[PDB]
């Protein structure tokens, strides 16, 4: 088969890719490098994180039904633990799980079949309780494999989007120090067994979109004009979430993820149940602000479950109108 | 356009309406007036509430897909706190929020155009850390916006209801005195952060139907006889439900409430995301006392989730038989 | 009718059944017997169970729409508590609960009409906070209603398992000695109390399949063959789960459980709502181990839940291939 190089792009964008497959079934070749840092969730508040190439989430791969994926994964040697990568996409062995666990200081040549269309979660998972605890320290991203036919809508018409956005939601369960101040740790194997106390209560202390607490919002704002017609595809891979955009709607969604099933229109709130991914495609009518939000709302805003979208072009008084502004009783 | 003034039914009923609309495109009015006062929920358990029209939820307005919403939202000056409106019905400016943000004294009028079938929340939303904290304080309730050519089943053809009953599920985050009993407070920005170290838990201490545990029991039993074709919308503003008619079913359910997808069919249980509002329909074979519930069974009972139908007309003894009543071994 | 006596097999196995009905509608004789005894939930973990037939979960019914259930259902005078049986499959009566509240020591033979297709569950329900407890102690089970014309797709062509498992998952809410080890007592209505309080927190201590921690796995290990077609049955009587076919998917999943509606394709992981039962169909391509979980990975490992399926056959590479085993950097 022909093969193709894929150079990775860091979420919420994605590398180029075409939406019906100009050529026949490809090998798609990637390659990540897990990481293992500390890194910042909120303004004193931080992660013993574990990554696939660096960020939570790990990037988004793109493919279309029928091709293949060969992902060389790598695992540096200042890495402290074994891991390695069980894609929802792929079938067999665990999605891969049970030929890819390598050491630090190893790498591994993983191909499977995508021979399902939808977008799926893959994860780090180790084995045992390895399992929760690599993916609630962020070993966790998303790959998109589209029908060779582009996206269809309810009634089979083609529908293209202008812009597709990944938002990768995570739970994360940071310990606290007598004092009620976050944990810090020098590794993660430190962190451990505070942070099982925390996960076998099922409470996050935070969820986020791209990693960290406003990391979509302020100089992370997504963006879109009046008339683009954007993909939202989101996963959470170990906890439910109900994603809404705040003055919008879902026009066509996959709350499940999987594309040869017929989509949900006009929704105000979908549900991305923990270990998968969903998709919602939207075509902006009005200009400004948009909030896209976790809609348990203490999830959206004292957890970190908030990305903003700015868009512009023209405001349709039509579909909205202040009749009378803020005046005094 | 015709304007139509509308006179607001406190839940679980709802004001005048026809299913297929008579006429064209309306300009629907409507007026609520914002409330902040101290609510009952249990026995002994006090909220200090903020309300839209005095009730938890919101009362219910019904328009036509295609029908315009013109509503003057009020907030008299003995309120301490500023409000706001977002509709998930509409499009543009955070579903109206940031168009309609008034203070203890002042009013606004806002319309917006009914472009999407289905029921939707409507909540307040002031900003930030306000959001979840005016929402978990009852500030919130539906709008239900109906095809013009009425209800619509799975293969197209026509369905009515003879009642609709607005079922308003509201989660609540009440802070507890060192004693472990319920505190009370003498306003709401007096119960601020007790109700958040409650609310970063994610676990509510009440989950209630229409403002309170057992509202919709006794005196407020709703009610219907063998025949009757009902439609239960239903809303959770924050907060996941699984809503269940304990010895019935949802004949028709569209759990994500939006009318143009089709429903599903001989459902035991159906579940509204937090965020949205759902729809099912049920035609009473049996006579005799439902429930209606919250199907995780402690939200139901230990929370407050629970309603009771009763029903009148014939037996069947087809469908249920108790061939031998309870006689000894 | 036609009378048929049926000899109930505990779980994760079925008794026999036809998909098509042979004939037409018969009445179906089940009977059951109430066991309140203390089970082991884990390594050092027990429950004051109450079961329907000995087991968590109560055994699969198993009928066609249209037929009729007769049970005789039995309380042992050696049980301390009153019971009940709702099936949620039934019509009128709160699902049979309000004809079948028998004391120790007692009997009741319970008809209905199994009127609608799908999965479906039946627990018991005495009555208040009654209901919460026997179920979070055991007391649920589930009963399967197949169309007369067998199992059909989301286009309406038949479709025929080779095996169903059925998957009782299950919440539970031991308490704590001061010691931080698990309280244990003599009889259930000693319990009450202490149990009450983990309830009230929502946070189940064990969510386990077929009644404890790997019961599922070791020599409980579900098992089949490449080219099988297996029907997972899966229920969640009081609380939401997200049941994935590790290294697998749904080929056809009724989330829902009901089988008059279209089933959706290609999942990676479906969602089971409490008070429910959903049906997934994977048809085996890949030998080996796979798991079977509930994808909040600190529910489907801290918790209990997941299961084992060993899979014997042909290992086919083209969907997937070790293409560089684990060698060094
Ligand atoms: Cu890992
Ligand atoms: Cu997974
Ligand atoms: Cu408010
Ligand atoms: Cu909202
Ligand atoms: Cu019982
Ligand atoms: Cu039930």
């Amino acid at each position: 088969l022909p093969r193709v190089k894929h150079t990775l792009v860091p979420p919420p964008f994605a590398h180029a890719h075409e939406q019906v497959a100009a050529s026949g079934p490809v090998i798609n070749e990637f390659e990540m490098r897990i990481i293992e840092k500390e890194v910042q969730l909120d303004e004193d508040a931080y992660l013993q994180a574990m990554t696939f190439d660096g960020s939570i989430p790990g990037p988004l791969m793109i493919v279309h039904e029928g091709d293949y994926v060969e992902l060389t994964l790598i695992n540096p040697p200042e890495n402290t633990m074994p891991h390695n990568i069980d894609f929802h996409a792929a079938t067999g062995a665990l999605g891969g799980g049970g030929l890819t666990l390598i050491n630090p200081g190893e790498k591994v040549v993983l191909r499977f079949k995508a021979t399902r269309a939808g977008a799926f979660v893959y994860h780090c998972a180790p084995g045992g309780p390895m399992i929760p605890w690599h993916v609630v320290s962020g070993m966790a991203g998303c790959i998109m494999v589209l029908p060779r036919d582009g996206l269809k809508d309810h009634e089979g018409k083609p529908v293209r989007y202008d812009t597709v956005y990944y938002i990768g939601e995570s739970d994360h369960y940071i310990p606290k120090d007598e004092d009620g101040t976050y944990m810090r740790f020098s590794d993660p194997s430190e962190g451990y067994e505070d942070m099982v106390a925390v996960m076998d209560t099922l409470i996050p202390s935070h969820i986020v979109f791209n990693g960290a607490v406003g990391a979509l919002t302020g100089e992370g704002a997504l963006k879109a004009k009046v008339g683009d017609n954007v993909l939202f595809v989101h996963s959470q891979p170990n906890r439910d979430s109900r994603p809404h955009l705040i003055g919008g709607h879902g026009d066509l969604v996959w709350e499940t993820g999987k594309f040869h099933n017929a989509p949900e229109r006009d929704l105000e709130t979908w549900f991305i149940r923990g270990g998968s991914a969903g998709a919602a495609l939207y075509k902006f009518l009005q200009p400004g602000v948009y909030a896209y939000v976790n809609h348990n709302l203490i999830e959206a805003v004292h957890k970190g479950a908030t990305a903003h979208v700015l868009v512009e072009g023209e405001w349709d008084n039509d579909l909205m109108e202040q009749v009378v502004a803020p005046v005094g009783l």
